[PDB]
RNA sequence: ACACAGAGACGCCCAGA
RNA sequence: UCUGGGCGGUCUUUGUGU
């Protein structure tokens, strides 16, 4: 309506103001809503509107009652145009135009009505609309509003005398307006309708797929603008990239991409690689001239027999050639004592026994004469401090026993330059030989006493874990949990677990004592709390050696364990002593861990034998093996002695190469080179010498049987003995009981910058092959350009076929969208960044100055800080500086890993913004391809499964399958970083390329801090005698004696430009192996089609490829005897081609590849046996009791139940998820103190009165069901059948014992460098739109920041390494000092006291609202928890191989913000939008529409702790193995393997009997909360007007909007009132299409629908469909396949079942009813 | 004792003889 | 080379992705 009225109105006097917010509410009557007809064309979206309802409060003047209609590209705005068009003139003007400029950067927005013509004003009159139900949003609305329109304006204001500016703003909601111009009440009321009725068409509109995906707002096309605007006018000053970087020339893009790839080059390259490769074949695998099998394997066995034999001489010779040595594996005694009691007769004999009994008798008369206390804490003492709220001698040692202890290491710096210790030093470097006497190790493997039982049930320690045990079970009392718990008892009572037991206290408590330090000549003398072993303890430092004695008397001895791999121990008069050893704080933790590895060990390898946990067997000689094995690796702990283990799976996976071609397993001699230096690690590598003899010898046997394949004559990897495929994959997986986190000492750190500089040294001189030209026989980091256009083409060939014509624009929007959206936030992180700078550079000044890494989200808080706020607006900075800086800065250290060596690079804050966006660019482009899993996860476990379908579809029955795993070598440092810039370069737009191709330029001077430490002991070494020519290297190129391109004089850094660096360009290296693949696929399909003698071989050929590790699948239907061998030499050339091949592309094939392997395939340690898909359990067992260091005493029970889910996932059965639960709970309990405390049993006591998982009670899973339930779900059981409810609803009507870890020292001051308000709570709590929304201001992002910093994730993300010790090290004190916080400090005994002290004011239960409010997801517990109580007994039968994948399966935070904010985040209308916030209301009373009234009327303070309660409130799915009602079948299959306790036309009956029967609410619900589909209904209604039309109607439009199989199904339809057809189709998810298209079909024959009429549409499609059949997305005809309430009357009709879903017209449609 | 085809660690900072 | 004392979320130490 009329606007200058509405202007003149108001008087400006002095200048610029604001006005005062004016709110109107509903306050007239108003009318219904207008006849609206809605129709969506291929152009625009346009509506008929009908009379007005009787108006009879002179409300709707403004409409019309007409035709109007708008553009898609306008159809966002369909609010915002069609409510305020009546006040909307076309202007198209800004400020700037009528405001001299200012140059602030404000010139090109045109901010909505901005009339001018009042006394020389200009009031921008700016416009708004929102969908919020209160005031709240509408205030944060305008706040934005006027924040974002206000700063600009008063800055212009001062360019012209006497201003006369006036802004304002309108906002319209269906609550009410509220303004600041004068606004009558009448024009209020019309814009408010008129918002209704604009919203009633926009949910009408929002039934077509091209509004519900189309850009939600202005914030994503000012996000692409914005990006757009920097990508046109970013300048990296090319020039200056060609002067500072080598081979950054755009002539290389420009020649790649202009010069087509050259086919005679190709077409000679391709024969010269396939002759090359059958010459290979033929000399390397013995086919020239003819021979049988079993001569080609007998010389095969020659060739490795003396390959061995190679490598055993070549070892040898290096070595000191003995063939006897007494050195023992476990340095630990094998005494396994009695434990009684605390018990602190001729004490002179042990001084004339050594110079250790001189120490030990002179430390025991001290303990005689002197104080009982210091050796172990008396329980009293300790007991007065909680409520009322170190041993240390001086012995005189001689000269003789000092000498003896330095020659072991005590005090051995000191007497370093004495002759003794020199020789020591010099004989500790020698390598051992490998025809050492080492049948003692195998002898203690094959027999041994580890499992026989001890019999110490009756002890105090296995006494309290029994009755902590039996607590923790007596919530679920029954047989079967009675059964595995003494199960667990028994393999407590073994001889290994009780010896494990007294171990891991003096583990513990060495690492207690590893915070001490001792005198010279001190040391500290302790007992062990429960068994009668006394420990002498030279403390040095936490991060150095701790030294040990332990002593004990002959008689408390009584019994040992059998076996000669254990120290030599003294054997004085009445006491036997052991040396002096020592260990370091990563080597405690595996020590720590010790008994649960064995009860976990025992479990596993007890269930894989095939006897039941409640049945007794004596110990087999193949259990005690792997016990034993598993024993000596966990005891060692070292890295070469888990390597050859490691390495067993890569050669044993070589037995399962078929026919024509040998096995090859002595191609792993190259990595099995190397210093052996123990007793175990020559053990292991002679008998993987023999597992290679054997398996050269004779391939796994494959076994055709009636209608599976099997594999016989498998065998273990290390013992040998013959077992099954499960047990051999597990036996490879045995060496990651070695720590993870190793402490690397600096003389190693040397070895790991060798791959580093080794291969960049051999640079070619010439870069002519480095994307110039094209080479035939490539030198290593050299590719062909011609190849690489190959691959990019028939990748881009694949894309384009796979998502359609013009897929460059899709990519580009994305593109845009993703990198536009990126804010400065998201990139703040707490991983850590590189400080390396230039003034690093010189050692000459950084000597004293020690080099410590910062945080990213420190630097990034600065950058927030200077007001950058988007990604967009630091890149540019960053740019800038890294250019200036001529370099790429990168600080090394180690990967913590088990796979091998791996050094591990950190960028500077300045290069990780500009890798982010090329990260991005090729993670969007890698979503396109579809073979490619490191962007597309869901293809890891599809393609492997779907070729199998392919295969019996194009080929039928009777396909032999044949498989190659390749894995490629050096993946990173073999990779020019030059490929991969063309490689992205090809499929991105023209304008994007110069950003690509400088941000990968950078890659080629990479700039690399060593380590300070190192260069300090380096520099005073100039004189270097190694027979290594790598240590000299360094030493000469440090101090300058030769030249060399990769370190200077004095510079404290290596220089690298060969290379990537390792996952930095994780994405990008997928693309190009991604485009390899795809060629080699395209190459495969010719080469099957020209076949061998010109006949075709049908076939069909998929490739699978994620980083490095590849797959290529083949399957082919021989038709004859004579054909099928030829066939699969056919294949066996083709998939032996590709080692050859890729060398043109710069990969490398490794020796990690098992070539042509029928029925066999491995992609990512996914070991796909044909039907049996087979994982390595071991590794996820073994990582059961790693934790993060927690700050409550629950979230460990948390972590441990995270852990539990890992290791069932990983194909355990429920039996051992219960058992290394329990293991779990007794390392829980020990953790909390158990062997370190005298005050547990009081604690334990006190648990008797309250089993409070807060106060520090495990819960335990149901054994039936273990793992597969979270924590949570036991502490709601816990609260539903224990008085525990009681407790927790006392503390809610009041209304968490939580410790504090370094008292949160580095925390504080990481807050204090940020400079963040400590007033921003306040913030957050006035605007509560702040959140549930991404950002719009610097403001905005900085409290989003600080609520950033002050999140539990963050607090819990700067604990270092070796958290088990430093968590069992507080376990001292942790009972008995303060050291917890409640909901001040305080000891966990006063807190059960004071939780003891209110027990008696409790009573009733928790009512369903606290229940509700406090465990949101009970629904699905008390389902879970009803449907177990069917198989509670042990009752069932003995009948597994045949082991497959299974799965077992509006939210409130997008409910809440669309009321309270207007937010479009749910796909339900308003009604249901109405219903399910009345049901929200139902569930919290204290919910309402204001914010600022659930805020002050709710149990929240602040606005925080209601976010995070929203948060909480929002599905737990588990994936399983076993086996191909479904929770029963699965718990009674997946108990124990080989036991059994006691579309789907079954799911249809199920819900046809709740139809009929009516248990629940909703039918339709039901079905879809049932995943069955088929529900929806029409939008247009086929508009009716007489009865001579086909069908009364059925004429000029129509769409059918629904779900069906989790589609967005949009049929359209239309008639011509003889005839009625479909004419375009969208659907959502493409899983299975034919089975969509018969429920479609199904569906139309039942109202009627012809597919004769084709389309009128030729655009973008992915799927043309033809009348009921599947066509070419583009030959002819067809229609374009695109992919992107109420119940009243359900009756039947006669003969046939049907259920009545009548939409809008007189036919009846079809759900699951049939006959 | 740990690390290593001999680069390290086996204590480190403080005023006093 | 001795004398007294002080020393822990110490440092080493943890990157790119899923
Ligand atoms: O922790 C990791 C592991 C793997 N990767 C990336 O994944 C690639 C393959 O991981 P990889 O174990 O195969 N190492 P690679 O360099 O290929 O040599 P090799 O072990 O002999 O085959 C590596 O080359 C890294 O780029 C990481 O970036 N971080
Ligand atoms: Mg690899």
């Amino acid at each position: 309506m009329n606007l200058e009225v509405l202007c003149g109105r108001i008087n400006v006097e002095n200048g610029l103001s604001l006005g005062e917010p004016g709110l109107y509410d509903q306050i007239y009557d108003r009318p219904g809503l207008p006849d609206l007809d809605v129709t969506v064309d291929a152009t625009g979206v346009t509506v008929d509107i009908g009379a007005v309802p009787d108006s009879a409060s002179q409300l709707g003047s403004s409409i019309n009652a007409g035709l109007i209609t708008i553009q898609l590209s306008e159809a966002y705005k369909i609010n915002h145009d069609f409510t305020f068009s009546g006040l909307s003139k076309t202007t198209d003007r800004r400020l700037s135009e009528v405001f001299p400029i200012t140059h602030d950067g404000s010139d090109g927005m045109t901010p909505a009505v901005i009339h001018t013509r009042l006394d020389g004003t200009i009031v921008v009159v700016e416009f708004s609309t929102t969908r919020s139900h209160n005031i709240g949003g509408l205030e944060a609305a305008y706040r934005t509003k006027i924040e974002k329109y206000r700063d600009p304006i008063s800055r212009r204001v001062d360019i012209m005398e006497n201003p006369r500016v006036f802004f304002g703003v309108i906002v319209v909601s269906s609550g009410g307006v509220l303004s600041n111009m004068p606004l009558t009440q009448d024009e209020a009321e019309e814009l408010m309708y008129r918002f209704c009725i604009a919203n009633e068409i926009y949910t009408k509109a929002r039934s077509m797929d091209a509004d519900i995906e189309l850009q939600k707002s202005e914030e994503e096309l000012e996000a692409i603008s914005r990006a757009l605007s920097f990508f046109s006018l970013f300048e990296p000053n090319i020039e200056r990239v060609e002067g500072t970087f080598p081979n950054s020339e755009i002539k290389m893009l420009e020649q790649f991409l202009s010069t087509p790839a050259d086919v005679d080059f190709i077409t000679k390259t391709l024969k010269a690689k396939e002759v090359e490769a059958y010459a290979d074949l033929c000399d390397s695998h013995y086919l020239k001239p003819e021979k049988t099998i079993q001569e080609r394997l007998e010389i095969n066995r020659c060739e490795a027999i003396d390959k061995t034999q190679d490598l055993l001489a070549g070892l040898h010779a290096r070595s000191n050639k003995q063939t006897s040595l007494n050195r023992g594996t476990v340095k630990l005694p094998p005494w396994l004592p009695k434990p009684s009691s605390e018990s602190i007769s001729g004490f002179g004999s042990l001084m004339d026994h050594g110079a250790y009994g001189e120490l030990w008798a002179k430390c025991l008369l001290d303990v005689s004469l002197g104080n009982v206390e210091g050796v172990v804490s008396d329980p009293a003492k300790e007991l007065d401090i909680a409520i009322s709220d170190y041993r240390r001698f001086k012995p005189a040692l001689s000269s003789s026993a000092r000498q003896e202890f330095s020659l072991q290491g005590v005090e051995g710096k000191k007497w370093k330059r004495m002759a003794a210790n020199q020789k020591k030093e010099k004989e500790s470097h020698e390598t051992l030989s490998p025809f050492l006497d080492v049948e003692d190790i195998g002898d203690f493997l094959t027999f041994n006493n580890l499992l026989t039982d001890s019999r110490y049930g009756d002890e105090s320690i296995q006494r309290a874990v029994s009755i902590l045990l039996e607590k923790a079970s007596a919530m679920q009392d029954t047989e079967l949990t009675h059964a595995l718990n003494d199960s667990f008892k028994r393999n407590l009572s073994s001889n290994v677990v009780q010896w494990s037991l007294w171990v891991s206290c003096l583990a513990q408590e060495l690492a207690s004592a590893l915070k001490q330090h001792c005198r010279a000549g001190e040391f500290i003398i302790k007992k062990l709390k429960f068994w009668p072993i006394y420990v002498i303890i030279k403390p040095t430092k936490s991060s150095s050696h701790i030294f040990y004695s332990l002593g004990i008397r002959k008689a408390d001895v009584t019994r040992r364990l059998t076996g000669r791999v254990f120290s030599d121990t003294i054997d004085a008069g009445e006491w036997e002593l052991t040396e002096f050893k020592s260990l370091k704080t990563c080597k405690l933790t595996n020590l720590v861990n010790l008994p649960c590895t064995m009860l976990n060990s025992i479990a596993f390898w007890r269930e894989k034998l095939g006897v039941a946990p409640w049945l007794v067997r004596k110990p087999c000689s193949e259990l005690r093996e792997q016990v034993g094995l598993t024993f000596l690796i966990s005891l060692e702990d070292k890295s070469k002695t888990e390597e050859i283990i490691t390495l067993t799976r890569y050669t044993q996976m070589e037995g399962f190469v078929s026919p024509p071609m040998l096995p090859k397993p002595q191609k792993m001699l190259g990595k099995l080179d190397g210093p052996l230096r123990t007793k175990l690690q020559v053990y292991l590598l002679r008998k993987h010498l023999d597992c290679m003899v054997r398996i050269a010898s004779q391939p796994f046997s494959l076994i055709p049987r009636e209608g599976r394949v099997e594999w016989g004559g498998t065998f273990h990897a290390i013992s040998g003995r013959s077992t099954n495929l499960e047990n051999m994959v597990n036996s490879w997986y045995i060496g990651y009981y070695k720590n993870k986190e190793e402490s690397t000492e600096l003389n190693a750190l040397g070895e790991m910058y060798k791959k580093i500089v080794e291969m960049e040294e051999d640079k070619p001189s010439s870069p002519e092959f480095l994307g110039w030209g094209d080479t035939d026989s490539p030198k290593k980091h050299e590719f062909s350009r011609s190849f690489l256009r190959a691959a990019c083409s028939s990748l881009e060939r694949e894309i384009a076929q796979r998502h359609g014509r013009q897929w460059k624009q899709n990519l580009e929007e994305r593109v845009l969208r993703e990198i536009g959206t990126k804010n400065i936030l998201d990139l703040a992180s707490m991983k850590a960044t590189s400080n390396f700078s230039k003034d690093w550079e010189l050692y000459s000044e950084v000597q004293t100055k020690e080099y410590h890494r910062s945080k990213l989200l420190e630097k990034m808080a600065t950058l927030i800080e200077k007001g950058v706020m988007w990604y967009i607006d630091a890149v540019g900075q960053a740019w800038k500086a890294v250019l200036d800086d001529g370099c790429m800065r990168i600080c090394l250290f180690k990967k913590n890993q088990h796979g091998g060596l791996r050094e591990i690079y950190v960028m500077d804050a300045n290069a990780r913004l500009v890798q982010f966006g090329v990260e991005t660019m090729a993670r969007c482009v890698c979503e396109l391809s579809p073979h490619e899993t490191v962007a597309n996860p869901r293809l890891k476990n599809s393609i492997i499964e779907n070729h199998g379908l392919k295969s019996a579809r194009s080929l039928g029955p009777g396909s032999i399958n044949i498989n190659s795993s390749n894995d490629a070598k050096k993946w990173n440092q073999g990779h020019y970083t030059t490929k991969l810039a063309l490689v992205l370069c090809w499929f991105m737009p023209a304008k994007f390329h110069r950003f690509i191709w400088a941000a990968i330029s950078m890659f080629r001077r990479k700039k690399m801090m060593v380590d300070l430490r190192f260069l300090a002991h380096l520099s005073s070494k100039s004189e270097s005698r190694s027979s290594d020519p790598f240590r000299e290297a360094m030493t000469d190129a440090f101090h300058g004696n030769r030249d060399v391109s990769w370190m200077d004089k004095g510079r404290t850094y290596i220089k690298t430009e060969t290379g990537m660096m390792q996952g930095i360009l994780h994405f990008t290296s997928s693309l190009l192996h991604s485009c390899v693949q795809s060629f080699y696929k395209s190459y495969f399909v010719s080469k099957l089609k020209e076949g061998y003698m010109g006949e075709s071989i049908s076939g069909v050929v998929d490739v699978i490829e994620g980083s490095d590790d590849s797959a290529i699948m083949i399957s082919i239907r021989p038709k004859s005897d004579m054909d099928e061998v030829r066939s699969r030499f056919f294949v066996a050339n083709l998939l032996h081609s590709v080692k050859f091949l890729n060398p043109l592309f710069g990969i490398y094939s490794s020796e990690k590849s098992t070539v042509n392997t029928v029925y066999c395939v491995e992609y990512n340690s996914e070991f796909h046996f044909h039907r049996h898909l087979v994982r390595p359990t071991l590794r996820w067992i073994a990582a059961s009791h790693q934790i993060s260091e927690t700050e409550a005493l629950a979230s460990r029970q948390e972590d441990y139940s995270n852990l539990l889910t890992q290791c069932l996932e990983g194909g355990a059965s429920f039996s051992l998820t219960y058992l290394i639960q329990c293991a779990q709970l007794l390392h829980h309990y020990m953790l909390l103190g158990l062997c370190l405390h005298p005050l547990f049993g009081t604690f334990m006591g006190m648990l008797i009165s309250d089993p409070d998982p807060a106060l520090g009670f495990f819960l335990m899973d149901n054994p039936a069901f273990a793992g597969g339930a979270g924590f949570r779900f036991n502490l709601w059981r816990a609260c539903k059948t224990t008085d525990l409810g009681r407790k927790y609803a006392y503390y809610f009507n009041e209304i968490s014992v939580m410790v504090y870890w370094g008292d949160r020292k580095k925390y504080q001051a990481l807050l204090n460098r940020m400079g963040l308000p400590e007033d921003w709570v306040e913030q957050i709590d006035e605007n509560p739109g702040v959140l549930y929304r991404r950002a719009a201001n610097k403001k905005e992002l900085l409290l989003k920041l600080a609520e950033k910093v002050h999140s539990p994730g963050v607090t819990s993300s700067l604990s270092k390494g070796h958290v088990v010790p430093r968590v069992v090290a507080a376990g001292v004190y942790l009972l008995s000092r303060h050291c917890f916080r409640f909901s001040q400090k305080a000891s966990l005994i006063k807190l059960l006291m004071m939780s003891s002290i209110s027990a008696m004011k409790h009573g009733g239960s928790l009512n369903p609202n606290q229940e509700r409010m406090l465990f949101p997801q009970a629904q699905e517990y008390d389902r879970v928890c009803t449907l177990l109580e069917e198989v509670e007994h042990l009752t069932g039968k003995f009948v597994e191989r045949n082991i497959v994948r299974s799965r077992i399966d509006c939210k409130a935070e997008d409910l809440v913000s669309e009321v309270w904010f207007g937010l479009k985040r749910t796909k339900l209308g308003p009604r249901l939008l109405k219903e399910e916030w009345d049901k929200l209301r139902a569930s919290f009373a204290w919910l309402s529409t204001d914010p600022s009234e659930t805020l002050r009327d709710g149990p929240f303070l602040s606005h925080v702790q209601f976010r995070n309660f929203i948060a909480h409130v929002d599905s737990r799915s588990v994936r399983l193995l076993g086996a191909p009602t479904t929770i029963s079948q699965v718990v009674r299959m997946n108990f124990f393997p080989g036991f059994s306790l006691e579309k789907s036309r079954t799911m249809t009956l199920c819900l046809l009997s709740n139809y009929l029967s009516s248990r629940g609410g909703s039918i339709l619900d039901q079905i879809e909360r049932a995943q069955s589909g088929t529900l929806g209904g029409f939008s247009k209604p086929q508009k009716t007007f007489v009865r001579p039309g086909g069908g009364v109607g059925y004429k000029g439009k129509g769409v059918w909007t629904g779900v069906m199989e989790d589609t967005h199904v949009q049929i359209l339809i239309d008639g011509d009132g003889t005839s009625n057809w479909l004419e375009e189709i969208r659907l959502s998810s493409d899983a299975r299409l034919y089975d969509v298209i018969e429920s479609i079909r199904r569906l139309c024959d039942d109202l009627g629908i012809n597919n004769r009429v084709a389309s009128a549409y030729r655009g973008h499609c992915m799927v043309r469909l033809s009348g009921f059949k599947i066509k070419p997305a583009s030959r002819t005809d067809g229609c374009p396949v695109r992919i992107m309430p109420d119940e009243v009357k359900m009756r039947v009709r006669g003969d046939i079942l049907n259920l009545s879903v009548t939409i809008q017209e007189g036919r009846v449609m079809n759900i699951l009813s049939y006959r």
